[PDB]
């Protein structure tokens, strides 16, 4: 299959070598526009993958079957609505980003729109990416025009395993925001890593209760008590780690919260549901952010 991928970072990078190792024709799509892109990437059996990929070939984009998209949230919808007039209108756009709000700014989009997320995790480590784990990548209907594209979670499969079709996705971005925004802006504050914040069973659970009350209000069903653990699970699992949101902070990088706690309180606002929990931790955040930038 023909694929632009959209966004040559560490994700880009994954999925560009894995669609290169089952043959499939791709070229990268960058930023700051260049012929080609670099693809650097070591796989969890420490094989390299060292590559100079065709990238920003207009025709390419035109007759491309599929864009995929690997944007940090806050670049994704800008980037996507300049290529989608010479996509074809039938060619299906999939986003893989954390956070939420992308959709919303991607209303008028004619192409079938798909939302996923994954659990594989790729690092930066200077120049080249290392595929750190495997994980699973699920795909769905990103609006509720959009139809079904589930032969795509059946190709991307045998790419980067494990790969599944849910017409459900939206429920499960909402329980994964839910549990970003208490480990990405907690840890970013505090300037712990994520297993500090099982200190905090009482800051966790009312951002816990904020959040619960807007899912509910959006229509997908969940208690305050099972995104509670839920958050406990991945600050379990990832205990030692210092999150994405606390690598921006402490590299001086815009973060993703106005796709993440900031995407919460515009739901919020929009139901009339007050979250000051969330409020606070969004405005410290900026704060933070303001401080360079
Ligand atoms: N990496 C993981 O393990 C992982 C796992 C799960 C989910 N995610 C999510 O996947 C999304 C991407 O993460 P990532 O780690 O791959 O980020 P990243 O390494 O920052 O990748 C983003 C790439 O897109 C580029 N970019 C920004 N604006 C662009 C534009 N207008 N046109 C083309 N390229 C543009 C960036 O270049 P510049 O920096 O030069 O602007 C960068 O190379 C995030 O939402 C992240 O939370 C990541």
């Amino acid at each position: 299959m023909k694929i632009t991928v959209l966004g040559c970072g560490a994700l880009g990078q994954l999925w560009l070598t894995a669609l290169c190792k089952q043959g499939h024709e791709v070229q990268g799509w960058l930023r700051v526009p260049q012929p080609y892109c670099s693809v650097n990437l070591v796989e969890t059996d420490g094989s390299i993958f060292n590559e100079s990929l065709t990238a920003n070939d207009p025709d390419f984009l035109a007759t491309s079957d599929l864009l995929l998209v690997t944007l940090k949230a806050w670049q994704v919808s800008d980037a996507v609505k300049s290529l989608a007039s010479t996509l074809p209108v039938t060619t299906p756009i999939l986003l893989i980003h954390n956070g939420m709000g992308t959709i919303e700014e991607l209303q008028n989009i004619q192409q079938p729109l798909l939302m996923g997320t994954t659990t594989h995790a790729a690092r930066r480590d200077g120049n080249v990416i290392i595929h750190v784990a495997n994980g699973i990548t699920h795909i769905g209907p990103a609006r509720q025009q959009d139809g079904d594209y589930s032969y795509l979670a059946d190709i991307l499969q045998t790419v980067l395993p494990d790969v599944a079709w849910h017409n459900n996705i939206r429920a499960e971005l909402w329980r994964k925001l839910a549990v970003n925004c208490v480990i990405n802006p907690l840890t970013a504050i505090w300037n712990c890593p994520n297993g500090e914040l099982r200190h905090h069973p009482q800051e966790i659970m009312q951002i816990c209760e904020e959040v619960a009350a807007v899912i509910e209000r959006e229509g997908h069903h969940t208690s305050a008590e099972d995104l509670r653990d839920y958050v406990m699970q991945v600050i379990d699992a990832t205990a030692e780690n210092i999150s994405s949101m606390l690598q921006d902070i402490r590299a001086l990088r815009h973060t993703e919260i106005d796709y993440i706690n900031g995407f919460l309180l515009r739901r919020a606002r929009a139901h009339g549901i007050a979250v000051p929990e969330n409020t606070r931790l969004f405005e410290m955040v900026k704060r933070k952010e303001s401080e360079y930038e």
